[PDB]
C-alpha cells in the first residue's frame, strides 16, 4: 500500500496491550485482509490507511517498563486500542494498571483522542464464557473510576482471531463512524494521492462527498461542483468516463454496497494535472481499481452501512 506524506502529521492508532495479549495476530489480521492499504517494509511502527499505527507491549517478567520513550510518541494519539486477553484471568489486574498508566500518558500529550477496548481472545462457540465474563468485569472495575472521572466513553468490542470478521469490524467501526469517516476518507486519500503523484481524490455517496484531499485548497468548491454534477448524470452500474476540469483530467471509479433491497453507489475519483501526465498511467489505473476493491470491503464497516441510514449533517458535523 501507499506511504504516508512524511511532511505532514498523520493521526494515530494506538495498538496498545500486555505481552501476549494479542495484538501482533490482530494486526496481522488486518495485514492480510486489506494489505493494499498498508506500508509493509515484529514492526512497532506502520502506516494503515492515511493512519499511523503504533503497536507496543506492556509488562511481563522481563526488565516491562520501556515506554517510560520519546514524547513524540504519545502525541497525535486519536485512537487508543487496548487489547485484554480474557482468557488469561490472572493478568486481568495488571492489564488495567498499565492500561491507567497510558491513558494517563496519552492525555498528557494528546488532547482528543477515544477509547476502544479489544476483549479477546473470545474463540468461536467455545465454553469460557463465566471466566470471559469475569476478567472484562474485573478489569472494568480496575479501569472505569479513573475513566469516568476523566469523562471518557469507552467502546468494548469483543474479539477472536479464529473469528476474523470480528477483529476486522473492531479495527475498522471507530474509524468509520458518522462522526470520523470524513477524515478517515480523507487522510486516506491523501495518502493515496501522494504516493502516486495525484493532485485531488474524492470519494462519494449517493453522490454526496464523504472524503477528500486537494494538494491546492483553492480549487475544492469548483471541482466539488463539477463532480456532482457529472455524478447525476450517470447511470447505475456504468463505467465513468474520465473528463476533463481544465487543466485536470479526471478518472472515476464506481462501487456499490447493497443493505437489503437498497443499494448505496459510492464514486472515487481522482485528477492528473494534464500539462504533466504521468509516465505510467497504467499503475495509476491498476491502483485505483485495487484501491476501489478494498475501499469497499472496508466500508462494509462503516455506520452508514451498518445501520443503512445516510446522515449527511452527522458526517459533516464530524469534520
Ligand atoms: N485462543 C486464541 N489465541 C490467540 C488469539 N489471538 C492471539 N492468540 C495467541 O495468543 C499468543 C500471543 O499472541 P500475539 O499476537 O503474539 O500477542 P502480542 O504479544 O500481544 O503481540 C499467541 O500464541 C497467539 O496465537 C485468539 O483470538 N484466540
Ligand atoms: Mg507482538
Amino acid at each position: 500500500g501507499p506511504k504516508l506524506n512524511p511532511q505532514k502529521n498523520p493521526q494515530k492508532i494506538a495498538l496498545f496491550g500486555l505481552n501476549y495479549a494479542g495484538k501482533t495476530s490482530i494486526l496481522k489480521t488486518i495485514l492480510y485482509e486489506f494489505e493494499a492499504f498498508a506500508h509493509i517494509l515484529d514492526r512497532t511502527e506502520l502506516d494503515f490507511f492515511g493512519k499511523s499505527l503504533l503497536i507496543w507491549d506492556f509488562g511481563g517478567q522481563s526488565v516491562r517498563d520501556d515506554y517510560l520513550q520519546p514524547i513524540r510518541y504519545f502525541q497525535r494519539i486519536k485512537y487508543f486500542y487496548y487489547v485484554v486477553d480474557v482468557q488469561d484471568i490472572d493478568r486481568i489486574k495488571e492489564s488495567a494498571e498499565y492500561f491507567l498508566k497510558l491513558i494517563k500518558l496519552t492525555t498528557e500529550y494528546s488532547d482528543d483522542f477515544k477509547i476502544f477496548i479489544f476483549f479477546h481472545k473470545i474463540d468461536p462457540n467455545y465454553r469460557g464464557k463465566t471466566k470471559f465474563e469475569e476478567s472484562e468485569n474485573r478489569f472494568l472495575v480496575e479501569i472505569l473510576p479513573t475513566i469516568n472521572e476523566l469523562k471518557f466513553t469507552p467502546t468494548y468490542f469483543y474479539t477472536s482471531i479464529y473469528n476474523p470478521i470480528s477483529v476486522i469490524s473492531a479495527f475498522s467501526q471507530p474509524l468509520l463512524g458518522n462522526e470520523t469517516i470524513y477524515q478517515t476518507l480523507s487522510d486516506a486519500l491523501d495518502s493515496f494521492c501522494f504516493n502516486i503523484d495525484l493532485e485531488f481524490g474524492l470519494l462519494f455517496v449517493q453522490n454526496f462527498i464523504i472524503g477528500s484531499h486537494f494538494s491546492e485548497p483553492e480549487i475544492i468548491s469548483k471541482i466539488s461542483k463539477k463532480m456532482t454534477m457529472y455524478l447525476e448524470d450517470l447511470d447505475e452500474f456504468e463505467d465513468c468516463p474520465p473528463f476533463t476540469v481544465d487543466p485536470y483530467k479526471i478518472f472515476t471509479k464506481n462501487f456499490v454496497i447493497s443493505v437489503g433491497d437498497n443499494n448505496f453507489y459510492f464514486h472515487f475519483s481522482v485528477g492528473i494535472n494534464i500539462l504533466n501526465i504521468p509516465d505510467d498511467m497504467d499503475e495509476i489505473f491498476d491502483a485505483m481499481d485495487e484501491y476501489t476493491y478494498n475501499l469497499r470491503k472496508i466500508l462494509e464497516n462503516s455506520e452508514l452501512i451498518r445501520t443503512g441510514e445516510l446522515r449527511n449533517e452527522e458526517i459533516l458535523s464530524g469534520i
